[PDB]
């Protein structure tokens, strides 16, 4: 991954999302020190019950896990959650309506991203 390129890919983020000293949230939870973050657990973020309860059964965004959540935020979720043994808390849906197909935006994205974090 490139975090140069990551920081262009990142322009489809931030809409909802701000990263850096002092990033707050916005329709989405900020993104500095993500990496590695139990998932829903975002100071002062309200989350979606699916975002939360993935993060209870030991989700946490590693970089790999990033990669392969972006192409289908929901799908990823509720395949955690079954597999979690949890499945009867993947019914519900992510409040994150967007989805990053392309696998090279995704590394770059990532890339980008862990310069936030320890
Ligand atoms: C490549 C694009 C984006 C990246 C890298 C990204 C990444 C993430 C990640 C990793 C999470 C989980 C954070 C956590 O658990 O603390 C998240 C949540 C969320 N994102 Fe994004 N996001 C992107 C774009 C967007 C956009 C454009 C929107 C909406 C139009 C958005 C809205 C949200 C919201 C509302 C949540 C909370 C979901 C919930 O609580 O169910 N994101 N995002």
């Amino acid at each position: 991954g490139d975090p140069a390129k990551g920081e262009a890919v990142f322009k489809k983020c931030m809409a909802c999302h701000r990263v850096g000293p002092d990033a707050k949230n916005l329709v989405g939870p900020a993104l500095t020190g993500v990496i590695d973050r139990q998932a829903g657990t975002a100071p002062g973020f309200n989350y979606s019950a699916i975002n939360h309860a993935a993060g209870e059964a030991g989700l946490h965004w590693t970089p790999e896990n990033i990669i392969a959540y972006l192409p289908d935020p929901n799908a990823f979720l509720r395949k955690f959650l079954a597999d979690a043994g949890h499945a009867e808390q993947a019914k519900g849906s992510t409040k994150m309506v967007f989805k990053l197909p392309d696998e090279q935006e995704r590394k770059d994205v990532v890339a980008y991203l862990k310069q936030f974090s320890p």
